[PDB]
């Protein structure tokens, strides 16, 4: 049995009670948030709030097939938010190609491709993002960049295969919407590289399972919370609203 | 807001009406089990079913204390789990103790304690058991044992402090009670570390949230599951059954 969590339409109700109620949290800059502690939804939409960039999202998706550490390294000019968060040098540590598909971080990809490819029905198919160092690894020669993605785990039940995604931190906004786009991404390669492996198979993509510890909406964005909780939109520009 | 996700009665629910419909998954040595995917839930009782051995949790608790990666060392006679379970020199991964408060570990109780006491907001507070080399270390000697507990973050929230435990694999029965008073345990010790620092904090423990991968129970246990969808009696002598 898949469990019966919420969907996208739920957590975006119970975020707009929060802001409703001024149930607000001060961030490690000084900026209010309305949060969601232990969340767990079913990522059914591609996005809370906010409109879809693809372009964007391909180009951090390139940059994570090259595996690099280093934020110049995505193609084009580098996001503002990826430059105040690297180190001196332009380092950082969540590259999420690296975290699954470099040697160094032990072959995340390929050994839990190995283990559904032998047991399909395995409980210890998992890709493992963070690791211990991280308590001293995330301020690395003054970089900002604790892993938010702390394991995804892939689950084969009835020929489909889910992903249960677990994170301590996620930014309702930007962030959901981005790393929703990667796992769709990273679940729908594995489903390809299993049936490739046997045409007797026939995988399919399952369900996403969103995992959150902290989900949260910066103050910076409590405008969209707040139009969609008027109108049902889940969209304005800054300057209609 | 912290979320509204299942209680364990709730799951006890799930349970029964998984087992109700033959809802069956064929287990690594071969044995069927019923079981829920992507599961998170309160830990509002101490167990789901079976009954409370407070005499083995504390020599459970002892051996994590001592930080012994040796299954020997678990006082008395060791279970006959743990040792079908170790390497051929006697040894394993999965002690809690030695994750959290080993210095091999990289501080994980320490490193977080220092985060929370130094903002108590904190999204990375966090004690991450698990590593990115259990894909090749799991086997080490011939053990079999890949660590069942990911991550556990703590969150500090209208001064009580949830924990959102992140499994990939917990045993409904045996598993559940056993990590559940652990898990328990830790929260209880971080509130007194916590309080113990400042006096004007008066910290409490909140809730913990249960997330896993595949909660499951054995075959062998099914009627316990059994019993109680008939009687709402949470344990039986497998003789009075």
């Amino acid at each position: 049995m898949i469990s019966d969590s919420m969907t996208v339409e739920e957590i975006r109700l119970h975020l707009g009670l929060a802001l409703k109620e001024k149930d607000f949290v001060v961030d490690k800059t000084g900026v209010k948030t309305i949060e969601i502690i232990g969340a767990s939804f079913v990522a059914d939409e591609p996005f809370i709030f906010g409109a879809l960039n693809d372009e964007y999202i391909q180009r951090e998706l390139e940059w994570y097939k090259s595996k690099s550490l280093f934020v110049k390294d995505i193609p084009g000019e580098t996001p503002k938010i990826w430059q105040q968060v690297a180190s001196s040098k332009g380092e950082i540590n969540s590259n999420y190609g690296w975290a699954i598909w470099s040697e160094d971080n032990y072959a995340q990809y390929d050994m839990c491709l190995a283990e559904l490819g032998q047991n399909p029905d395995s409980r210890r198919g998992i890709m493992i993002y963070t690791r211990p160092s991280m308590q001293f690894d995330y301020n690395k020669d003054g970089m900002s960049d604790f892993m938010c993605t702390n394991t995804v785990q892939y689950l084969i039940r009835d020929k489909k295969i889910n992903a249960v995604v677990n994170m301590r931190s996620n930014d309702v906004v930007f962030g959901f919407r981005n790393d929703y786009a990667w796992q769709k991404y990273v679940l729908d390669k594995l489903v390809s590289d299993l049936n490739a492996g046997d045409s007797t198979r026939q995988y399919k993509a399952g369900s996403i399972i969103w995992n959150v510890g902290s989900l949260h909406v910066y103050s910076r964005h409590f405008y969209l919370v707040d139009h969609w909780w008027k109108t049902g939109e889940t969209h304005i520009s800054k300057k209609d609203y």
